[PDB]
Order: structure tokens, then sequence, then C-alpha cells
């Protein structure tokens, strides 16, 4: 009977001592094993395993306690799906363009390239200390762990097509949102008047226009009599907000608006790219750099940086 000592964790930071037998399987012993990313739940311990880090399952009381308090999740298969999926992000290549993290394309990130980019220009904390450790790496470009993670609390696997407002949605419930309000003003010539307040996620995102400028001044919506209605902003009070809608050809100017998000394609299949405003008009795709003074294009989601608005209307 020979034995080696490792050290079973959730979170990479707690370490559980266990004695394994080298006789019997990892799978036998903790149940579903990984050791970064790689399942070894059908190994048996090699000797250049002792002293080693294996992730496994929460499978007793501690183990729950330290996976909710770093994950924020109590999803039986959630470590299986980020360690499935850091096995692929952590073969990525994170290059540094005009001084953001993105992702070299491969197996269809190209809409966690353009999320990931996109994160690196507005501001916001994330709740679970995965993804502020994560992050904090992402942003210095070891960003297989956050790619992983984004994955893992949005149910994709690698090679799936994902929406960016989607992704976004995800991440932004992870998010300190509390002090983002949203007024807005529904005006029907027959129905009268009504206020809604928004708070939280729902007061940074909208979806029906790309325009901030047309939100301001007003946009028809179907009212529940027939008549169109004017939904305007009254107020608003977050860091930043992000409009979407279904791509069209939309005209970006310069120096209007933080960055964006150009859908080509069709529903089911498709590619991203990601348009920033610095000095003059980035595109990036991926590892590819292109600028230009002017962009028109298919655009999904505009991010506009904010503060405090009051309508004058
Ligand atoms: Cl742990
Ligand atoms: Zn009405």
């Amino acid at each position: 009977v020979r034995t080696i000592k490792v050290f079973t964790t959730v979170d990479n930071i707690n370490l559980h001592t266990q004695v394994v037998d080298m006789s019997m399987t990892y799978g036998q012993q903790f149940g579903p094993t990984y050791l970064d990313g790689a399942d070894v739940t059908k190994i048996k311990p090699h000797n250049s395993h002792e002293g080693k880090t294996f992730y496994v399952l929460p499978n007793d009381d501690t183990l729950r306690v330290e996976a909710f308090e770093y994950y924020h999740t109590t999803d039986p298969s959630f470590l299986g799906r980020y360690m499935s999926a850091l096995n692929h992000t952590k073969k990525w290549k994170y290059p540094q363009v005009n001084g953001l993290t993105s992702i070299k394309w491969a197996d269809n990130n190209s809409y966690l390239a353009t999320a990931l980019l996109t994160l690196q220009q507005i501001e916001l904390k994330f709740n679970p200390p995965a993804l502020q450790d994560a992050y904090y790496r992402a942003r210095a470009g070891e960003a297989a762990n956050f790619c992983a993670l984004i994955l893992a609390y949005c149910n994709k696997t690698v090679g799936e097509l994902g929406d960016v407002r989607e992704t976004m949605s995800y991440l932004f419930q992870h998010a300190n949102l509390d002090s983002c309000k949203r007024v807005l003003n529904v005006v029907c010539k027959t129905c009268g008047q009504q206020q809604t307040t928004l708070k939280g996620v729902e007061a940074v995102m909208y979806m029906g226009t790309l325009s901030y400028e047309q939100f301001k001044k007003g946009v028809q919506i179907p009212c529940t009599c027939g008549k169109q209605a004017t939904k305007y902003l009254v107020q608003q009070e977050s860091p930043f907000v992000m409009m979407s809608a279904p791509p069209a050809q939309y005209e970006l100017k310069h120096g209007t608006f933080t960055c964006a998000s150009e859908y080509t394609g069709n529903y089911q299949c498709g590619h991203y790219k990601h348009i920033t405003s610095k000095e003059t008009l980035y595109c990036i795709d991926g590892a590819l750099l292109t600028k230009s003074s002017e962009y028109k294009g298919p655009i999904t989601d505009v991010f506009y940086k904010e503060n405090s608005y009051t309508t004058t209307i």
C-alpha cells in the first residue's frame, strides 16, 4: 500500500489535506477530480502528484460553504463546467491590442473577445471573489480563468454561439449596480403619462435603439391601447449605459460613445467585432486591429459613459 499527500480545494485558496491510496483512481476516492482543468477522475495518483492541489466537487458541508463564498453559486455542475472550460481557455492566446487584453480567435470565442474588451472600458466591480480575482488577472493579460468563469456563469460550453447582450446581463447580475437608477416616462395621447423607476441591471441596459440621444428625445413603442406612445429617459444615474438592438447599419461617430459590438451573419451563425473610440476609431477583431475616422457596420450594442443625466423636456 503506497500513499501520497495531496490537497483538495474548490476555491484554490483553502486547502484540505488528503492521504490518497495510489492503487485506486481519484474518482474512487474523492469523486470527480480536476488538475488545473484536466479531468483526472479515472487516473490513479502518480508520485509527481505529491503536494499538488486538485479541484473536487463540494462533497461535504465545508466545501459547499467554501464554494458558495467564492463563486456565489450552489449549482451542482458549476465546478465541472468551469474546469471543462478552463481546459480550453488556458490554450487560448490573450494579446494586448492597443493596451486592452483581447483573445486570438479560437473555438468561436468572438463574442467573448468583445465582452472581455468591453469590460476593460466600463467601471464595474464584481461581487463573487472568483470574478474579482480572475478579472484582475485578465486586465494584466492572464484571462483564461476569467473566460472559463464567464462560460460557467453563462452556462455556455466552448464552441457554442453566445450573444454579447445576454453575456453582459449574467455578468451584471454578479456586479454591484445597486447605486444605478433609471426613471422612464411613457406618454400615450389616450392613456396619459406613466413614470417607471428601474434599479440595478435594468437601469443600465435597454433593447430597442443604439442611440443614447434618441432615448433622451423619445422612441416610439406600442401602448396596450394600440396607439404609439413615446418612452423617454427622465433621469439616469449609472457610470455607463448599454444600448442594444437587432444588428442594423449604423454610423458610429468618433468621441460620441465608449465602445460597440458589430455583428455580421444571422441568428444561428455569425461573428462579433469590437469598435472602441480613443484618439480615433479602432476595430479589434481578436488579434486584428484596424482604425478609421468614421465607421459604418451592423452594430448590436453601444456603451456610453454616464454620471448623472436629468431631462430638460
Ligand atoms: Cl476549497
Ligand atoms: Zn395608450
